């Protein structure tokens, strides 16, 4: 029994199976949230923070991992693929993005060059370390790599902090006291020179102090390629978890011999910034469950609304419920050829017509954590209005029409509420 | 293949590297089209054809691939993973066995049927190095995969519905446009020969009731069942297998899949394997092979380009930058206001290069921008924009910022 077990059971979110341990199954309801969080992050990355999404391979030749230093300094966590050339299943996206950078000639005008990647990653974690969605063998990162110049680093990290603030302080609050930063310094197994490393830590520390973010030193817990700014979120058992991370990399550009044409018409190395906001879609989703206990916001809820007729055998009530569900689900027939258009609204509304008392079905709804409960009795049929209430306030009853509820549910998603 | 390679360099679509043979790289513009197609398919699958997307693991133990029968029929065309006991894993070449596990985790009723699962996971097939060809044959690819669990009574209607989706893609949105290859029992097949002949009998009737063109492609069916292979032709008149409908009576028996019928008796569900694009990669390769870079507006990574006649004219830029701001619909990275769901965003570039206005038009015809927007002082005086289509030279029009905004939206709300 873990951090997400009860809610996963109750809402049919995920599934494990001993034929692929450490990897897990997103059931239809669980996948909706997975896709919604990604959809959110893509919008922020593409239309506000200037990222360009790429899709990269999963397996690469051993020779690549030897460049990046993963093959030696990350051998404990890397899966190896075989069919006389040996391959590695990627635990990270960075080398693939380095190949992208080095494929063409790069101008200083292209910088900062930002790539994002939602590829599934594989890390051979120890069987004991495995735990729920927080630590998996397979997972997806909202990964991003920024190639920039020395004068662009400070502003790029601040931008990454802004997106982090929107996520952890505005959209998914768990102002301040939502997270603190671990200043993770040079580990025991590292690549590169100490001169470079000390410079890297100076730069990062200096930026860390301008941000004014709560922080503490986490000595010898950086990456083998660079020092990190690890966003730490605390759960209900007062245990911290690393989610978002900002990593300063002077090493991989040299390892891959990356270069760009600068203003002085000379070739210099780009500076590489590793960053993710969720960290992984899985772990971040696990920490949401730990805090909301299944009580999702409307825009994220797999159970957005349930319509409950008082008398399940009353045809008048049923027509009224059936109509609203059709309206809110907004779904076409497989009979014709009319395709589902883009940017249209579809809501996860259900219909409880089990032959059980209305009170039992309402209690059943609140247990499943439906964001809204819509009840239809005779008074509703007469008024042609639906008695809609909020999940977390049983005195939020109001009578709206089919149109009003439709427009209400839209204003909720356009406000991320 | 080399037209794909031609368009790719022009529009910066894809990329390969000898560090990963058979695996594609999707550069920003290339990944955009990739995402658009998936976005289109997900919409039709969820809101019109009653599918439910799941996310399944990419590696499973050797055990599963024996239970499914892939470990003997595929283990050459399958990657193996090395773990810490020492049970070996297999990088999945298909999604099917993983969906059987899902069906056989909860007890199932006849009420849940037809039960449909969709999956867009990346697949890995260790193809021959000499079989590799651009985006058509890769070692890594994504399928718009689907799996239906139904009763024998439902197979007919359920395969038709899959054809209705096929009719949309190939005859309406991305255009006989195809014929069906009736692939029958392969040599290395599994299961009882009795149920095979039955499956091929039912599949033929459905194929006959359809009224769609088909040839017999004997011995090229799947080891787990006969398949309706949808074939599309090149400009070189060569055929390619994209969409497919496969009737499985075997895998449900391999996994001992049961469901409760209405008479309270337990029976086996029937598996229908299906993809409409087949793979996004191969499907993309055939669009490029057909349009030669001339993308539709809703798929184009180059939707519009704004060209000011005098690149030093402050007023012309103020009017050009205003339209680009409007059309792109972005936000600033220095505030806390999030990009909202279901807003519109268009790929509009701004050509302020110090070159004659004609040279910057030539440079956009070759980029295959769906629309060319031009601003001179004649337009500045009118506060209207001079816009033309790509494929019609005499298409020029004078619209406002609001008009172009709504025009572009309508094109996207119609898959135009
Ligand atoms: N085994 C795991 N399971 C789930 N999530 C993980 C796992 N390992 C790391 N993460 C998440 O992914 C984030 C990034 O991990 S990281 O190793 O520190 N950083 C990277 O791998 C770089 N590729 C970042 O671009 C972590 O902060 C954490 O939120
Ligand atoms: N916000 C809630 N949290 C927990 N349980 C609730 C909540 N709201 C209602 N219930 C439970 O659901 C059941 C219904 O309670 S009720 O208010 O009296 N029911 C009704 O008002 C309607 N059935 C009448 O039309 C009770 O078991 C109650 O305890
Ligand atoms: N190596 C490949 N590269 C690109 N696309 C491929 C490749 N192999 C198959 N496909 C595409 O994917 C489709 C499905 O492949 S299939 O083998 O015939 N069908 C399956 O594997 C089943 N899992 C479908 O449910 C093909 O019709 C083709 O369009
Ligand atoms: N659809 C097209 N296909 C090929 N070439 C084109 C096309 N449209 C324009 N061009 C080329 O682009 C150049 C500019 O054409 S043009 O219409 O006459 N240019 C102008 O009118 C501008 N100078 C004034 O606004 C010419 O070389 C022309 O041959
Ligand atoms: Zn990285
Ligand atoms: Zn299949």
């Amino acid at each position: 029994a873990t951090m997400t077990s009860m809610v996963s059971q109750r809402q049919d979110l995920f599934m494990t199976d001993p034929l692929s341990p450490g990897s897990m199954f997103f059931l239809p309801n669980g996948a909706k949230i997975f896709n919604k969080l990604i959809e959110f992050m893509k919008l922020q990355q593409k239309f506000k923070f200037g990222f360009n999404e790429v899709v990269t391979p999963l397996i690469y030749k051993k020779t690549l991992w030897e460049k990046s230093g993963h093959w030696e300094n990350y051998a404990d966590d890397m899966f190896k693929v075989e069919t006389k050339e040996e391959y590695g299943l990627k635990p990270m996206n960075c080398p693939g993005h380095c190949l992208i950078f080095g494929k063409k000639d790069r101008s200083y005008n292209e910088l900062p060059l930002r790539f994002s990647d939602f590829s599934p990653l594989h890390r051979n974690e120890a069987s004991g370390a495995l735990s729920g969605l927080t630590r998996l063998r397979k997972f997806h990162q909202d990964d991003g790599h920024i190639f920039c110049t020395p004068s662009q680093v400070k502003s790029e990290i601040f931008n990454s902090l802004k997106l982090i603030d929107i996520v952890y302080n505005k959209i998914f609050p768990f102002a301040e006291s939502n997270y603190f930063i671990n200043f993770s310094t040079r580990p025991d197994h590292f690549i590169g020179d100490l001169k470079v490393w000390n410079h890297a830590e100076q730069v990062l520390k200096e930026i860390l102090e301008e941000s004014g973010k709560p922080w503490k030193l986490n000595p010898g817990d950086g990456a083998f390629y660079g020092p990190k700014l690890d966003i730490m979120v605390t759960d209900h058992l007062r245990k911290t978890h690393q989610v978002a991370t900002i990593q300063l990399d002077f090493q991989l550009p040299e390892r891959f011999d990356l270069k760009f044409k600068d203003q002085d018409n000379s070739y210099k190395r780009p500076i590489m910034i590793h960053r993710a906001t969720f960290g992984s879609i899985e772990r971040f989703m696990a920490l949401l469950i730990d805090s909301n206990e299944g009580r999702w916001p409307f825009w994220l809820n797999p159970y957005q609304a349930v319509i409950i007729p008082v008398n399940t055998k009353n045809v008048q009530q049923l027509d009224m419920c059936t109509a609203l569900q059709k309206k809110l689900r907004n779904e076409l027939e497989a009979d014709d050829m009319e395709p589902v258009p883009l940017n249209d609204w579809h809501f996860n509304v259900d219909l409880d017509i089990r032959n059980e008392p209305v009170g039992y079905r309402i209690k059943s709804a609140i247990l499943k954590n439906y964001s809204y409960l819509i009840i239809v009795g005779d008074e509703e049929v007469q008024l042609q209005k639906y008695n809609i209430r909020e999940r977390d306030n049983r005195k939020s009853f109001e009578k709206l029409t089919m149109s009003q509820i439709w427009e209400k549910f839209i204003e909720l998603e356009k406000n991320y509420k």
